[PDB]
C-alpha cells in the first residue's frame, strides 16, 4: 500500500503535466514578474486585436461570458484526457467516464482557475492577458452574478498554498466521485477514489510535513466546490431564462441539462 | 486515401473482433462444436464442455448468457469505434450517444457471421446452440430468437466478407440521426466518407455483384427497425419478468427506445 501510492501520485501528475496548457507554477511565475492587462472596454477591444488574441458580436458583457465558455469548452478537453489517463478511470465503461466528467468538470474547472488567479484579477490567453476583479465585476447582470462567488473561494483556496502535484490528485478526486447521478459502477468509481485519496493523504504528508489539517481541510474544500458549483448553475438557469438571445454552447448545454 | 481509409478500418476490425467471418465460417463448415440442442446437453456445455446472476430457470440462464454475449460485443465494438478516423475526435458524450443508439444494429449484423439456418456458434465457437432449441424456450423469452435468424440468413446471402463488413460496422456507428446527437454535421461528414469508401470497396472486391451497395443501405433500415422491434420485446420483459435481471450497461442502453 505505502509503496505503491507514490508511483500512483507519480503516474497521475505525469497526467496532469502533460495535459494542462497553464500550470499553477507557470502562472505563479507570470503573476510574480508581460501580460497585457485588460480592465474596460477599450483594452479588452486592444486584447482582442491581436495583443493577446465566437457567436455573432453583442455587447461586452455578453462577449465575456462567451470567453468564459471558450475556456469551459477547452478545460473540458484537457479534464477528458487527464481522466483518460488516470488508472483505470478507462476501465470504465464509456458512458460511466461520461457521467463522471458531466458532474465533476465545473468542480475540478473551479479549483484550477484559483491556480491563475489573485485577489486582483485573473490570466487570460495562456497567460499573456490579465482581466481584473474589477473589470469583471463592472460588467452587466445577470452575467456579473458568476463572477465574484469563484474568485471569493479561489482566494481562500489558494492560502492552503498547494502545488501542482497536489492539485493533480486533488483533481484526480474530484473527478473520481462515486454519488454522480446515473453511475452504473458506484463501487469500482468508490474503489478507485480511495485509492486516490490514500495517494493525496500519503503525498500531502511528504510534500507538506509542517501543514496543520491540510488533507480535512482539502476534503472540505471539495465539499465548498459542490455548493459553488450548485450556486453556480442555478445562475447559469437565471441567464438561460432571462437572456434568451444569448447562446449557450452545445457541450454546456448538455453538461447543464438537468 | 480512400483505400487507405479502408485498410485502416479494416485492421481496427481483425484488432478487435476475436472472431471473424472467415474464422466462423471454418468452424461452421469443417476445416468441431459441441451441439446444444436441450436441457441436457446445455448442462454440459456449462460443465467445462464448452465454458452470472443467481439461476432462476432454464429460459433466463439463457436469456442471461444473450446479455453477456452483447456487454462483451459492446466492449468489442468501443475499442474499434475509439481506432476509426475521426471517431475519437468527437466529444465523449457524442461517443457514447453513437455506441448507445449503434451497438445493436452492429451486434446482429455481426452475429450474422457466425450463424446459419440451423443455430449459432457460442463460446468462441467451441459450441452451436440451434434454432430448434432457442425457439423452444419459455415466452417470452423465445420471443427475441426468431427475427434475428430471419436477418441474418438473408443477411449471409449477400455473401459479404470481412473487408465488407468492417466498413458497414463503421457506417452504422458512425450515424448522423441519432437523438440527442451534438454535433450533427461533423457526424454526417464522417458517415459519409465511410460510405464511399465502401462503395468504392464494393466496386473492387465484388465486381460482378449488382445493386450490392444499395442493398447494403436497404440492410441498415432492415437493422435499425430490427432493433426497435427488439428494443419492444425486452421492454416488456423487464415489465413482465420482474425477477429477471437486466444488466446495467443493457438498462443504459434500452432506457429511451420506443
Ligand atoms: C478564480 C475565479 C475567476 C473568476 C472569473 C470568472 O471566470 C469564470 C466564471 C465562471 C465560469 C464557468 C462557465 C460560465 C460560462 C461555465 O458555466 O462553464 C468560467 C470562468 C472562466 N473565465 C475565464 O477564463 C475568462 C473570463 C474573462 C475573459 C475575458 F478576457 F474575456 F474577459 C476571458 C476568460
Ligand atoms: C442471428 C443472430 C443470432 C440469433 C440468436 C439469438 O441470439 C441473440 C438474440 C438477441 C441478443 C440481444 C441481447 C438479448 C439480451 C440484448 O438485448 O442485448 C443477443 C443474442 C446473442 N445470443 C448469444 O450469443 C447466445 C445465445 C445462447 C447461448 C446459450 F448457449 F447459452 F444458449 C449463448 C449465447
Ligand atoms: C460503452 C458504450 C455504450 C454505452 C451505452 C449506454 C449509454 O447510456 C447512457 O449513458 C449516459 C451517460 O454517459 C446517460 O446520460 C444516459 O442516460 C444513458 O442512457
Ligand atoms: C466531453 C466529456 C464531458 C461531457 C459532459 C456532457 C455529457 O452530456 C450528457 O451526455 C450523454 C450522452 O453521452 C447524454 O445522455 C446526457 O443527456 C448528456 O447530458
Amino acid at each position: 500500500q505505502v509503496a505503491d501510492l507514490k508511483a500512483f501520485s507519480k503516474h497521475i501528475y505525469n497526467a496532469y503535466l502533460k495535459n494542462f496548457n497553464m500550470t499553477k507554477k507557470k502562472a505563479r511565475s507570470i503573476l510574480t514578474g508581460a501580460p497585457f492587462v485588460i480592465h474596460d472596454i477599450e483594452t479588452l477591444w486592444q486584447a482582442e486585436k491581436g495583443l493577446v488574441w465566437l457567436p455573432p458580436y453583442k455587447e461586452i458583457s455578453v462577449h465575456v461570458f462567451y470567453r468564459c465558455q471558450c475556456t469551459t469548452v477547452e478545460t473540458v478537453r484537457e479534464l477528458t484526457e487527464f481522466a483518460k489517463s488516470i488508472p483505470s478511470f478507462s476501465s470504465l465503461f464509456l458512458n460511466d467516464q461520461v457521467t463522471l466528467l458531466k458532474y465533476g468538470v465545473h468542480e475540478a474547472i473551479f479549483a484550477m482557475l484559483a491556480s491563475i488567479v489573485n485577489k486582483d484579477g485573473l490570466l487570460v490567453a495562456n497567460g499573456s492577458g490579465f482581466v481584473t476583479r474589477e473589470f469583471l465585476r463592472s460588467l452587466r447582470k445577470p452575467f456579473s452574478d458568476i463572477i465574484e462567488p469563484k474568485f471569493e473561494f479561489a482566494v481562500k483556496f489558494n492560502a492552503l498554498e498547494l502545488d501542482d502535484s497536489d492539485l493533480a490528485l486533488f483533481i484526480a478526486a474530484i473527478i473520481l466521485c462515486g454519488d454522480r447521478p446515473g453511475l452504473m459502477n458506484v463501487p469500482r468509481v468508490e474503489a478507485i477514489q480511495d485509492t486516490i485519496l490514500r495517494a493525496l493523504e500519503f503525498h500531502l504528508q511528504a510534500n507538506h510535513p509542517d501543514a496543520q489539517y491540510l488533507f480535512p481541510k482539502l476534503l472540505q474544500k471539495m465539499a465548498d466546490l459542490r455548493q459553488l458549483v450548485t450556486e453556480h448553475a442555478q445562475m447559469m438557469q437565471r441567464i438561460k431564462k432571462t437572456e434568451t438571445e444569448t447562446s449557450l454552447h452545445p457541450l454546456l448545454q448538455e453538461i447543464y441539462k438537468d
